């Protein structure tokens, strides 16, 4: 079974933590990868109840299993915070124009 279930795309709570360790260590050295500059902030317009503080920022987690390192991003994306507390998946799967749901 998924832990996160985005669309189609399946993910266990380790390809969770395996992106989010990614994408903090780039936050952490100040760095971007992608034409969108991720890891970037996640400004939560959709109003989502994360039981962890903010700022928030996010990185896409890719159904391939491999770490994002620049080109298409897809439509997932793991949320973590400035103390690298995962808050979310979220997806642009299932909803209109830019904007997010939560991965089930
Ligand atoms: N839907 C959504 N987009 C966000 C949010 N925070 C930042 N963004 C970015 O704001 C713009 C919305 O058109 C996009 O550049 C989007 O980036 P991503 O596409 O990389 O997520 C957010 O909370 N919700
Ligand atoms: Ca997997």
């Amino acid at each position: 079974a998924c832990d996160y279930t985005c669309g189609s795309n399946c993910y266990s709570s380790s390809d969770a933590s395996t992106a989010q360790a990614a994408g903090y260590k780039l936050h952490e050295d100040g760095e971007t990868v992608g034409s969108n500059s991720y890891p970037h902030k996640y400004n939560n317009y959709e109003g989502f109840d994360f039981s962890v503080s903010s700022p928030y920022y996010e990185w896409p987690i890719l159904s391939s299993g491999d770490v994002y390192s620049g080109g298409s991003p897809g439509a997932d994306r793991v949320v973590f915070n400035e103390n690298n507390q995962l808050a979310g998946v979220i997806t642009h799967t299932g909803a209109s124009g830019n904007n997010f749901v939560e991965c089930t």
